[PDB]
DNA sequence: CGTATTACG
DNA sequence: CGTATACG
């Protein structure tokens, strides 16, 4: 069994001076995606990019301390491609495609559509080049897995106030059913292969103390194409992990 | 009645308020406040922090948003409040307020840093030239006169830790304290010294290098009235152990009748 | 080091 | 609420 964390830190930097690092080493990930890292590799530390067991990438945004994502790993991929094939896309540090042989690992930081109409424009283009490409590679005959922060709740068990939400960004309709339609492209929201409960979440706002109160909503997933599901072992969230305002969700797969 | 002053250069008035600024002042209860570098517009402020029970408040941002800017409570209002010298670049800058207590004028005052380049040590002096001038004014018009603030230099070698390595440092400067000194024989009196002479009196120590606990400072922050009113001065004392910010308060009583 | 700026979330 | 250039 391999085990695979994603997380949305929301700044390595600061979950670095909040025990990144401590926690890192108590979990023991094969390898560990992350989103939101809002910093180039030389604006690291060196004990945050030279991980002793782990071989380490970073995709950093052309713009200063905005979105990034990285990815460690005990094993190195045979490849890493840091797009999609478009440049508006592949500039803003959203995409790691890692091939492992077994599978292609995506690692993606999906767009925010909540600052403006554009970036809900821009989030929803993304959505469908993301998806252009994840079909051209299962279609070849690979098996993909795909974590990160989709930055929309699927349904409404995946939110504790469904009803206010309805023409908010992170759940609007034509979200929700864009993910409807990645499900029915052939792919499967793990998370959900094992776990039907409400109050199941991995984003809580920091503005009004969410969460305390668990009022929160499932923007991270993992989703595998449905011919490799069953190699999914385990999808699960560390609910408790702190640090950021998205906590780590968690793949056992096997092989 | 006995009056008590208090000055605090804060370095952000809303990170103090943050860090307990309004159970201190409680606690200090002074008949007027005077702050610098308050970082800060009214607009900026809550509510509580713009209107402290028994204070009326005053507040003078400066034009660019979240820089300088001096503010003043007090018990009992000024007749009057002035915000400048009459100079404009000096005046857009929040570091002026010049308040009548019909007894004596309290000129709050933030002056300038030099560090940052020479056109802002040019700037600095040439502020104090222009105080100088103003002061004079006010005083050779038969007032009385308080002025308070962060002066940004020390005055002798006694008034920092480190004189040596400062003598090419803005804040210590030959030209600096020449002013200083100039400013006194204008007619002046340091209050603070009328009643301390030792070392290791100091009002600002750098954050950067954990200064504070080491003592390694620079008494940057004065109170001076002109020298026919010093007979009214009581006591002029640093209160170092308020922390919050890296000027820590300086303190004036004064009696009048 | 630490408090502001403005952008983003 | 909190994590990402200017001044001091």
């Amino acid at each position: 069994v391999l085990k695979i964390i994603s997380w949305n830190v929301n700044g390595l930097r600061a979950v670095h001076r909040k025990g990144f690092l401590k926690w890192f080493m108590e979990e023991k990930p094969d390898i560990l995606c992350l989103q939101e890292i809002k910093a180039a590799p030389e604006q690291l530390p060196r004990k945050l990019r030279h991980v002793e067991g782990y071989r380490s990438f970073f995709t950093p945004a052309e713009r200063k301390g905005y979105s990034g994502v990285a990815m460690y790993t005990k094993v190195p991929p045979s490849s890493l491609r840091e797009g999609f094939g478009v440049e508006r896309f592949d500039t803003e540090g959203r995409i790691q495609i890692a091939d492992f042989d077994d599978f292609l690992l995506y690692n993606i930081y999906f767009p925010n559509g909540k600052m403006s109409e554009e970036r809900l424009k821009y989030k929803l283009e993304f959505y469908d080049a993301f998806l252009e490409d994840v079909n051209r590679e299962r279609d070849s005959g690979r098996n993909v897995i795909i974590c990160g922060n989709f930055n929309t709740a699927h349904r409404e068990i995946d939110l504790a106030r469904p009803k206010e939400n309805s023409n908010v960004s992170g759940f609007l309709p034509v979200e929700r059913a864009w993910i409807d339609k990645f499900i029915e492209n052939g792919y499967v929201d793990t998370f959900r292969m094992f776990n039907s409960d409400p109050g199941q979440y991995t984003w809580w706002s920091y503005r009004t103390r969410a969460r305390e109160r668990n009022v929160g909503w499932r923007l991270d997933y993992f989703f595998v194409n449905e011919e490799f599901k069953g190699k999914v072992k385990r999808s699960w969230i560390l609910s408790d992990v702190m640090g950021s305002d998205h906590c780590p969700i968690g793949l056992e797969i096997e092989l």
